[PDB]
């Protein structure tokens, strides 16, 4: 079987892409200016929202 | 251990809250009209009632 062939080399580069995005401010500020602020403490709800994308199993 | 990290900076502002409240009239008036007021003197009990709150040890 006489042939004429042309070869291409396919190089798949599987990079380990881990991508953690956040939807909150970089700086979270606690300003204790009132007595009730000291006594009961300061709570900030949902300060950061982490969205996750990952190729591999992650912790 | 390949990672992808997002950092938040927490800045706690510990302010020196000193809170002195009073439950009396700002103006305390002594009206010496009768002779007995001059001789025995004028006394007002419970003129002011100081309530105290403070972050730090106080005097």
């Amino acid at each position: 079987n006489l042939i004429s062939e042309q070869n291409v080399t396919v190089t798949m580069d599987l990079q380990p892409v881990l991508q953690l995005g956040m939807q909150g401010s970089e700086t979270v500020s606690f300003v204790f200016s009132q007595i009730s602020e000291y006594i009961g403490g300061l709570t900030q709800y949902g300060a950061v929202d982490l969205s996750v994308s990952s190729t591999v199993d992650w912790c």
